[PDB]
DNA sequence: TCAGGTATAGCACTGAATGACAAAACAAAATGGTCGCCTGCGACTAGAATACACTGTGCTATCATCATTAACT
């Protein structure tokens, strides 16, 4: 019991949460907790900044909708929260080094 | 009942994340070049001369409109 259960909050807005991003005010309000409900939970039970993490989470769920052969791909970054293509783009460079195509393609 | 304390929240700050504009590349579409077929036109010089179309609705049941026939005037 952290913060009287946040852990068990956080992973279901996660998961029930539209495309639209987590920051600091979206996430805070009707999340039950403050800025520092999460800041001892992100920096114990993960230890990794939101920007990271957030990005993590949406390279993974868009790994499937990648390969499950999709045409539109200007429209898979904004279906899981990327609001631009390039900053979608930047992300995948920077974490996988592979381009989206080549990455779409397998 | 007043007070030390741990749990929870606001505050100060560099530097990484996130926008906007421009350029290069690939696929879809319209335009133009080219090959083989369709088609329009002309010619083939023994003699061949109105006879081949062919008909067949069938004559019901009346009814009314137009020029030739015959004859009164």
């Amino acid at each position: 019991t952290i913060s009287a259960q946040v852990i068990d909050t956080i992973v279901e807005w996660i998961d029930d949460n539209l495309h639209q991003p987590l920051r600091i005010d979206d996430i805070a309000r009707h999340a039950g907790y403050s800025k520092w409900h999460l800041q001892r939970l992100f920096l114990q039970y993960k230890g990794e900044s939101l920007g990271r993490y957030i990005r993590e989470r949406k390279l993974l769920l868009a790994a499937r909708d990648l390969r499950d052969t999709d045409q539109r791909v200007y429209d898979i970054c904004l279906k899981y929260g990327f609001d631009s293509q390039q900053t979608f783009t930047r992300v995948f460079t920077r974490t996988f080094n592979q381009p989206p195509g080549a990455y779409r393609k397998e």
